[PDB]
């Protein structure tokens, strides 16, 4: 199924593990190696217990030390990867929303690929730790069917995989052609309603049966009809359905496309699926675009976060 590529490290000492990262910091200098080094090499849960140990040795919050020791991108992935994982895609939520603006890309990448089960997750979390609701800050931020969309997601009651109706699938897929293609306009109602709480494995057959009576994939036809934000949503949606290590691996690919790297996404999808699905992304990444992950990131990137990043991803050979 599903692998990562952080796993829990055998003999683990969180007292021992404290001090060396202790060491590291006292005096004048830093040693980023020593951190990276090891903060790479322990789980998230792992890395929650050290910052424990660290707090009762020394009376000091290890993540504010890093943060005054540490600079620039390769200080941006060490926070990212002190974040609680129960608590990370919540806070990635929160600082796309918050300020004058919205990372709409964020808020896309994030809800779309997301399942059901991580959602409510989300939406727990995030209510905790902002004393606000999730639903209602996005609602606030965005409009028109982008934002119903993403409300209809929230919802996280997309119906579960059962035996497969071949009537509905053909309902269903009918149903998409009459709204889009031979419809001047477009009914976007239809499109959410289906794409957004149908079944994953219903879906699949939807899309085959949908290009076999129209000639166009699901993907030609939501260019074709729809822009903006809008857009963007229905292909994440459309794509993390056929696969979501598929889309990430994509998203990954194209933030490290040509000119300099969309540091940002890099961290946040390398960080958030370390210990879910990256194992399967780089089979995704290499079967798609003939390179290795590990690769493109060591050319796209310096230092330290080079390093780091690297040893997180794996897999020099893929
Ligand atoms: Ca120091
Ligand atoms: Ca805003
Ligand atoms: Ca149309
Ligand atoms: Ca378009
Ligand atoms: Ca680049």
């Amino acid at each position: 199924a599903l692998r990562g590529t952080v796993t829990d490290f055998s003999g683990f000492d969180g007292r021992a593990d404290a001090e060396v990262l202790r060491k590291a910091m006292e005096g004048l200098g830093t040693d980023e190696d020593s951190i990276l080094n090891l903060l790479t090499a322990r789980s998230n849960a792992q890395r929650q217990q050290i910052a424990e140990e660290f707090k009762t040795l020394f009376g000091r919050d290890l993540v504010n030390d890093m943060k005054s020791e540490l600079t620039g991108k390769f200080e941006k992935l060490i926070v990212a990867l002190m974040k609680p994982s129960r608590l990370y895609d919540a806070y990635e939520l929160k600082h796309a929303l918050k300020g004058a603006g919205t990372d709409e890309k964020v808020l896309t990448e994030i809800i779309a690929s997301r399942t059901p089960e991580e959602l409510r997750a989300i939406k727990q979390a995030y209510e905790e730790e902002y004393g606000s609701n999730l639903e209602d800050d996005v609602v606030g931020d965005t409009s028109g069917y982008y934002q119903r969309m993403l409300v209809v997601l929230l919802q996280a009651n997309r119906d579960p995989d059962t035996a497969i109706d071949d009537a509905q699938v053909e309902l269903d897929a009918q149903a998409l052609f009459q709204a889009g293609e031979l419809k001047w306009g477009t009914d976007e109602e239809k499109f959410i309603t289906i794409l957004g709480t149908r079944s994953v494995s219903h879906l699949r057959r939807v899309f085959d049966k949908y290009m076999t009576i129209s000639g166009f994939q699901i993907e030609e036809t939501i260019d074709r009809e729809t822009s903006g934000n809008l857009e963007n949503l229905l292909l994440a949606v459309v794509k993390s359905i056929r696969s979501i290590p598929a889309y990430l691996a994509e998203t990954l690919y194209y933030a490290m496309k040509g000119a300099g790297t969309d540091d940002h996404t890099l961290i946040r999808v390398i960080v958030s699926r370390s210990e879910i699905d990256l194992f399967n992304i780089r089979k995704e990444f290499r079967k798609n675009f003939a390179t290795s992950l590990y690769s493109m990131i060591k050319g796209d990137t310096s230092g330290d976060y080079k390093k780091a990043l690297l040893l997180l991803c794996g897999g020099e050979d893929d």
